[PDB]
């Protein structure tokens, strides 16, 4: 009894948190009984463990002494039958053997975890008290409370869930209707960050203006900031972020005042919902978004197994531009296309592999290291494969048209062109060779207006898509001698089994600019892969001409199916004779006033533009300096420019966190993070430190290349300090799991930033300059909350109160200690102090 009470009822004699106490908080009691042999007074080092002498229930202090008479070497157990009596003298023959082992083990620390793995063993402090799951990545949600007593430091008049662009009003929005869901979901991994919180928007701001002038703030080197940036997992935040980006752009940038400005800070969404592009376009085209039907149509068309693989019409009609014919000087609606992402299509098809081939139960994306490499020799294998069992098809095809097409900004992925895995740049895919090619091609060819045909032939079907040359919008279009040497035509076929009778001909029309023209190959499709032609040169052997109405005439001779590892139909790409070495299409944004009241334009100037998402998830990790990406990237400047990148998407650069509760904190690829604004400054982050970061954007600088920073303000991962909450079990949207225990309880989460780190420096630190020169973002009423930002307090500290809630963390329904006689918590509010029975009155 007596000794073993509370030395005095101080919040100093407590491991609590917020005041409470968990099941694996140690005390400080009044004597220790030394070496269970005599009882000394407590010093401020004499700590014990509560369990030790107290416990929930009594139910509960069985196990403690069976689980603990194992460890001390005590060999009896006792089982429900037995009285209180001996469970309560079977503790303190358990605490002299605790202290025996204290002063044999000079310290106590090998108890801190006889006690914890304890504490493990528990229903009550473990994850069973945490079902039923559900489809949350990480297996479930807990919401936080906005009103409790409990909790009151934790409370928010915000935490608004869900609202999406398509939802961002709480209601569906009736103007888009391609997507029937509302568009998203707000709880995607870790710690929700609830920007639906007026402080938290002035906040991501904050965050968004430093990103945006890192060089100057970091460095004091202007000429090392981000120019745009890529907003990350739109559908899982309050879309209010877009008309603050927006609004940001605007009125730092001028974005909104002429395309030349525009396209020097063009910025992008990644946004999934089909109800985003019409959103964004109606928002004022302020960035642009992916087009998500041309892809789905690239990768069904061209991507899937043979037996997969739909018709070929959806490259056509199934995109937010219908290329039949597409003659437009500025196409209704802006954005970007791609096939392929650092996660789209790449981590997809890792987890293919190890759940067909490694663990079956693997649970989202949540991998081990072990998996992936395992995962990797099998995927490298099958990229090299004929007959692919896990990786895409017909890569070259489609790069061939999205390097191709008009009115789309294309988006080429690293890992198309370098092996995914493996260090940075260190090996070239089976495909760089088209795709560089390409990539040199449309800088030289790719200019003017676009028809795509769909021919039925033989057994099978093609298409062709062609670009009339520079200045030609319509096929009647003549233009002048550069138009002649432009333009460029590709001709796809899906299927491996294509046949052209000998009567056949695809008859395609070039353009007025190309009558009676000799034209080479630019890549053809061989037996064995595709075959590059860098030159009029190189390809004089090939040569054909177009008729009198400006017409290629192709056969049998030309177009046949073939199955080889690049390619699963057919594909081949000409171009025009003679274009000087240098010529050079492309287009510069006027500096002409924009009249439309939209800022990014769909024009030839935007259509000049390349971006280059330059990073893969799987990168090797770098061995030696040398290595770093970020380092590499300065090194190869001129290769992007060669290619004619004119947007470098990098990879977050925040440190990342390295918990292993996600893939992204697995191989670090920096969306999972504790520091928004540490960017490799208090250690090196996967591509090098923060000075290998300014110079890579000095040298990207150096080429006239912009380089795009990716704002991430759905969530934060592994925060050091632990806090207090009320907390709710949830699905994904926010509501309340069935079944579930944890309803309106505490919670001991995560949530606390250091207060010392780059956060705590920089937190807020910008508002001031930003309301002095812009005060319009300020008078801004956010939608979603009907009021502006909030920039009257800095977000120094990171604390439950900023969040939405967290990822369930398995430490229990019951993990807050309880008085289960009354049901109430144990509370070290001074006033109100809150104590077990036992160890403050025995
Ligand atoms: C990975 C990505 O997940 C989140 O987006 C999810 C979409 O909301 C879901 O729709 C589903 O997208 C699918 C499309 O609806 C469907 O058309 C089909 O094409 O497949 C799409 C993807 O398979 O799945 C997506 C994830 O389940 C989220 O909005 C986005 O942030 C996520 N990407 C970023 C997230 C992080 C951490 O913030 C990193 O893991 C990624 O690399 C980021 O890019
Ligand atoms: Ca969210």
């Amino acid at each position: 009894a007596q000794y073993n009470q509370v030395y005095s009822t101080d919040a100093a004699n407590f491991e609590h948190v917020d005041h409470y106490l968990t099941a694996e908080s140690w005390y400080r009691p009044k004597y220790i009984l030394k070496d269970g042999k005599t009882w000394t007074q407590s010093t401020e080092k004499d700590f014990r463990p509560l369990l030790m002498t107290w416990w929930p229930d009594q139910e509960t202090q069985r196990q403690y002494v069976n689980y603990m008479n194992a460890q001390l070497g005590i060999h009896q157990t006792y089982n429900t039958a037995t009285s209180p009596l001996q469970l309560n003298l079977a503790a303190q023959t358990i605490q002299t053997k605790i202290e025996e082992k204290i002063t044999a083990e000079k310290n106590t620390n090998w108890l801190r975890q006889t006690i914890s793995a304890f504490v493990k063993t528990q229903s009550a402090w473990n994850s069973d008290s945490e079902k039923p799951f559900d489809d949350h990545l990480q297996k479930g949600a807990l919401l936080y409370s906005n009103n409790s007593k409990l909790t009151s430091q934790a409370n928010s008049n915000y935490r608004i869930l869900n609202r999406t662009p398509t939802n961002q009003t709480g209601k569906k929005d009736p103007r888009y209707t391609a997507d029937r869901t509302i568009g998203g979901y707000e709880f995607l991994l870790a710690n929700d960050v609830d920007n639906s919180n007026p402080v938290v928007q002035a906040e991501q701001l904050n965050w968004l203006h430093f990103l945006m002038n890192f060089g100057n703030i970091y460095a004091n080197d202007p000429d090392a900031n981000f120019d745009s940036i890529r907003v990350d997992a739109v559908d899982n935040v309050d879309a209010d972020l877009l008309q603050i980006a927006g609004d940001y752009l605007k009125a730092a940038k001028g974005i909104h005042k002429n395309d030349k400005a525009a396209n020097d800070h063009l910025s992008i969404l990644e946004a999934w919902s089909y109800n985003d592009t019409p959103y964004l376009h109606d928002d004022g085209d302020n960035m642009i978004n992916m087009d998500n039907r041309l892809r789905l149509s690239l990768l069904y068309s061209l991507a899937k197994p043979l037996n997969q693989r739909s018709g070929m019409n959806p490259l056509i009609t199934n995109s937010l531009v219908n290329r039949t014919d597409d003659n437009a000087e500025t196409a209704a609606v802006p954005s970007y296309s791609f096939i392929r992402a650092h996660d789209s299509e790449v981590q997809d098809l890792i987890r293919d592999i190890i759940k067909a081939e490694i663990n079956p139960n693997v649970v989202g994306y949540s991998f081990t290291m072990e998996e992936i490499k395992k995962a990797f020799e099998i995927y490298n294998k099958d990229l090299l494969a004929t007959e692919k069992k896990y990786t895409h098809y017909n890569t070259a095809l489609s790069y061939a048209l999205l390097l191709t097409n008009k009115s789309s900004v294309p988006r080429v992925y690293y890992g198309d062109m370098f092996t995914d895995d493996g260090q940075y740049m260190a090996h070239k895919t089976i495909n760089y060779e088209a795709i560089e090619t390409l990539l040199k091609a449309r800088i030289k060819y790719v200019s003017g207006g676009q028809a795509m045909r769909n021919q039925q032939v033989g057994n099978s079907e093609i298409i062709t898509s062609v670009r009339y040359g520079k200045g030609a919008l319509k096929a009647t279009d003549t233009g002048d001698r550069i138009t002649r040497t432009s333009g460029v035509v590709v001709i796809e076929g899906n299927n491996p089994s294509l046949r052209l009778k000998a009567s056949d001909r695809v008859v395609v029309n070039m353009g007025a600019a190309h009558k009676n023209q000799a034209y080479r190959p630019l890549l053809l499709t061989t037996d064995n892969g595709i075959k590059a032609y860098h030159s009029d040169q190189e390809a004089a052997g090939l040569v054909r001409y177009t008729n009198d109405r400006g017409e290629l005439i192709f056969t049998a001779a030309d177009i046949k199916g073939y199955a080889n590892p690049q390619v699963s139909g057919y594909l081949g790409v000409w171009v025009p004779v003679g274009a000087a070495a240098d010529q050079d299409v492309r287009v510069a944004a006027s500096t002409a006033p924009s009249t439309d009241g939209k800022s990014v334009h769909q024009n030839a100037a935007l259509d000049s533009r390349v971006m280059f998402e330059g990073f893969s998830n799987f990168q090797a990790f770098a061995t030696k300096k040398e290595e770093y990406t970020n380092v590499v990237i300065a090194k190869n400047v001129d290769k992007f420019a060669e290619w004619g990148v004119t947007d470098f998407e990098m990879a977050p650069q925040y440190v990342s966190s390295t918990d292993g509760s996600f893939l992204d904190s697995v191989i670090q690829n920096g969306y999972a993070f504790t520091d928004r604004y540490d960017l490799g400054i208090s250690k090196p982050n996967k591509y090098g430190t923060a000075d290998d970061l300014v110079k890579a954007i000095k040298a990207l600088h150096s080429k006239g290349i912009k380089v795009m920073a990716d704002w991430v303000p759905d969530q934060m991962y592994a925060l050091p300090e632990k806090e207090v909450v009320t907390a709710t079990r949830v699905d994904k949207y926010g509501t309340p799991v069935a079944g579930s225990q944890i309803k309106n309880t505490l919670y001991v989460v995560d949530g606390k930033s250091s207060g010392k780190d780059q956060q705590a420096k920089y937190g807020g630190a910008f508002l001031e300059e930003l309301q002095a020169k812009y005060p319009e973002l300020f008078a801004r009423k956010q939608i979603s909350t009907g009021v502006p930002m909030d920039p009257s307090v800095k977000i120094k500290q990171w604390s439950a109160k900023y969040f939405n809630g967290t990822n369930i963390l398995g430490r229990g329904a019951g993990y807050v200690l309880k008085d289960q006689a009354t049901n109430t918590y144990f509370s070290l509010v001074s006033d109100n102090t809150f104590l077990p029975k036992s160890l403050v009155n025995p």
